[PDB]
């Protein structure tokens, strides 16, 4: 009946699969055009909250290569007031610069379609073995915010 209602929190995919597709992108050999799709993307404190899974961009230094230059750039001149829009939108906006996105790079994104990791998360339509995560019995079941 919930399906009919249309309300079903948890639609967003888990951070576990997020790493899988991002990892494949690196394997693909994306060009500088899309390397910014991940290298230049820096998640804000709100970005993480709405998009769990942290970021693997890294400042590229143990402490800081050079503070004056400014590690990781989020402010894109193309984006008009990215701060005005929500962080989720902000993410797309930063990578939006990849207009030269190579097909090979794109292939990596679709490469996780039959990945062993994505396989357990995605039943049939590939493995055809009708398999899925066994699930966990250790659930926090916390009250959460109010």
């Amino acid at each position: 009946l919930d399906a009919d209602r249309g309300k079903l929190p948890g639609k967003k995919l888990p951070l576990e699969v997020l790493k899988e597709m991002e990892a494949n992108a690196r394997k693909a050999g994306c060009t500088r055009g899309c390397l910014i799709c991940l290298s230049h993307i820096k998640c804000t404190p709100k970005m993480k909250k709405f998009i769990p899974g942290r970021c693997h961009t890294y400042e590229g230094d143990k402490e800081s290569a050079q503070g004056g230059i400014g590690e990781a750039i989020v402010d894109i001149p193309e984006i008009p007031g990215f701060k005005d829009l929500e962080p989720m939108e902000q993410f797309i906006a930063q990578v939006d610069l990849c207009v030269d996105c190579t097909t090979g790079c794109l292939k990596g994104l679709a490469n996780v379609q039959c990945s062993d990791l994505l396989k357990k998360w995605l039943p049939q339509r590939c493995a055809t073995f009708a398999s899925k995560i066994q699930g966990q019995v250790d659930k926090i079941k916390g009250a959460g915010g109010d």
